[PDB]
């Protein structure tokens, strides 16, 4: 599994802030979206936009706050996240798109689809963000670690001061061990500690048993759209997974409409990291269809 980034640096200024960005293939035509979660960036997608810019265009941005894109002092609620992503596709002119999505990401993606839906041409998703109903249904292993996650004092004590973010989920959510200039990689845009806000307010975001409010009902609403919706979908999933466990994987291969799955194998929660090659060549083999 390829450790290079052989990506040229692109960068746009949107709502006063400089963020990077990947652009590879055609220069028109559908382009591929990309989007990255917590805590990593355009990086986790290195190995799978081989295989899809021989034939589209290639988009993959660094959310606010990480990877190559500047750093301000915001709240980095997931409303900011918003704000800075619609006004990073707007300033590229983008059209219709393909979204391909995991975690945060995915859940930036459906929010963006649900309101744009006659720009969506196709969604290949995996590992993706859903309401978690009880802490029952969130895996064993992570379990105590999330719920400290979400503690007054404790969590900032565990992903700010600690950066547990990254040195312990990370690696802890990928079967095969990554190696050391994989995780210095991933380790470079949070050398300053203040700068892991971001990854510490996402898992205070995730919708479970019900809290945080507002972010549930925003979920719950992206949900009904997707139940509903004809576009094209593509779903990986990975043993034992975290997100999506096969048994969810079998239940939403039912109830997403004109979705097909695909089992990559052993998996936790970053499965690009298990398995790129599959999931490149699976979406290359997806696209020319929607047309």
């Amino acid at each position: 599994i390829g450790t290079g980034f052989p990506f040229d640096p692109h960068y746009v200024e949107v709502l006063g802030e400089r963020m990077h960005y990947v652009d590879v293939g055609p220069r028109d035509g559908t382009p591929v979206l990309f989007l990255h979660g917590n805590p990593t960036s355009s990086y986790l997608w290195r190995n799978i936009i081989p295989h899809v810019a021989p034939s589209h265009r290639c988009i993959a941005p660094d959310l606010i706050g990480m990877g190559k894109s500047d750093k301000p002092d915001l709240d980095y609620f997931f409303d900011d996240h918003v704000r800075y992503l619609d006004a990073f596709i707007e300033a590229l002119g983008l059209e219709e798109v393909v979204l391909v999505i995991h975690d945060w990401g995915s859940a930036l993606g459906f929010h963006w689809a649900k309101r744009n839906p006659e720009r969506v041409k196709g969604i290949a998703c995996m590992e993706f963000i859903r309401p978690i109903p009880t802490w029952d249904e969130w895996p064993e292993f992570a379990r105590e670690t999330f719920q400290a996650f979400r503690t007054a004092d404790v969590g900032r004590e565990l992903i700010i001061d600690q950066n547990a973010f990254i040195e312990g989920v990370l690696p802890k959510c990928v079967v095969r061990p990554l190696t050391e200039v994989e995780m210095d990689h991933y380790r470079e845009p949070f050398l300053k500690p203040v700068d892991r806000e971001p990854l510490w307010r996402f898992p205070n975001e995730i919708p479970i048993a019900g809290e945080p409010a507002n972010i549930v009902a925003l979920v719950e609403a992206y949900m009904n759209w997707l139940h509903q919706s004809p576009v094209p979908k593509l779903l990986f999933w990975g043993t034992p997974g975290v997100l999506i466990p096969p048994a969810e994987a079998a239940r939403l291969a039912e109830s997403l409409p004109n979705c097909k799955t695909v089992d990559i194998g052993p998996g936790l929660h970053y499965l690009q990291e298990d398995n790129p090659d599959l999931i490149g060549s699976e979406i290359a083999r997806w696209l020319p269809g929607l047309a």
